[PDB]
């Protein structure tokens, strides 16, 4: 849908200009590994298509202060943060928030991967 298209437009445009990207997300205990996997798969897709270096960090659901500390201390031009709640004011990097409920986080990341490979074609 259009929101996914908007998200991948901004991620690709920002990554096209910047050099280092931080992809950070949060997951509940049972989904944390699958969410981290999806994030690494999106990271690899962006590295392969654009040539930008992408670091991945995963925190546990609700660890907003840990995420903010990671983001503020990251050497990154662009930050992509997927969470269910908007993060408060944080950073010199460009921040892109991806909003998604717990049960949708892997599906949203997978839709971004598929949108990026489609834009490549």
């Amino acid at each position: 849908g259009e929101l996914i298209q908007k998200y991948i437009d901004e991620i690709l445009a920002e990554a096209e200009a910047g050099k280092k990207l931080l992809l950070i997300g949060a997951g509940p205990a049972a989904a944390k590994a699958a969410i981290e996997e999806a994030m690494k798969r999106l990271a690899e897709t962006l590295e392969e298509l654009l040539g930008v270096e992408v670091k991945v960090e995963i925190v546990d659901d609700g660890e907003y202060e840990k995420a903010a500390k990671i983001i503020k201390e990251a050497d990154a031009d662009v930050v992509v943060f997927i969470s269910t709640k908007e993060l408060k004011k944080i950073t010199k990097a460009k921040l892109i928030n991806i909003l998604a409920a717990d049960a949708d986080k892997v599906a949203v990341l997978d839709a971004l991967i598929a949108a990026a490979r489609a834009r490549a074609l």
